[PDB]
């Protein structure tokens, strides 16, 4: 299978989040395209992916903000080519707060609202992801066999 993975990351534990990922996948046999959110144009951008895994770290106080790099994709995901594809998402954030994860939440919801087939329910890292190892490799392993 062909996956793609898009990541927002200010501090780089998404991009880490990411990372674990990309391996978990291709140790598997998957073919994967690993791209920072601040790099990709919207257009089209899912064509011809089995799988696309979006990562964004959550902002703000208290008043959920994605992560900067990510905002432009966010803002144009309707140009994505979301309908009917599987989709699954993950973030970084802190248990502790309001809006734990919300942008991966948020994410989730307008993905919904496209008609894309959410695969698995979002990942959400408390933390320092280099501690939820196991958590990550686990949600990779889950999300191949939901696909
Ligand atoms: C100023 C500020 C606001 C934050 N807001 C939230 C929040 O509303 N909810 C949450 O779960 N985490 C929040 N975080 C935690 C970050 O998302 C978390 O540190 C994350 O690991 C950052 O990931 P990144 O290095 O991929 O950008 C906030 C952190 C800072 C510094």
């Amino acid at each position: 299978p062909k996956a793609l993975i898009v990541y927002g990351s200010t501090t780089g534990n998404t991009e880490y989040t990411a990372e674990t990922i990309a391996r978990e996948l291709a140790d598997a046999g998957y073919e994967v395209d690993s791209r920072d959110a601040a790099s990709v144009e919207a257009g089209g951008l899912f064509e011809g992916f089995d799988l696309v895994l979006l990562g964004c770290s959550t902002w703000g106080d208290d008043s959920i903000e994605l992560q900067d790099d990510f905002i432009p994709l966010f803002d144009s995901l309707e140009e994505t080519g979301a309908q009917g594809r599987k989709v699954a998402c993950f973030g970084c954030g802190a248990s502790s707060y309001e809006y734990f994860c919300g942008a991966v939440d948020a994410i989730e919801e307008k993905l919904k609202n496209l008609g894309a087939e959410i695969v698995q329910d979002g990942l959400r890292i408390d933390g320092d992801p280099r501690a939820a190892r196991d958590d990550i490799v686990g949600w990779a392993h889950d999300v191949r066999g939901a696909i």
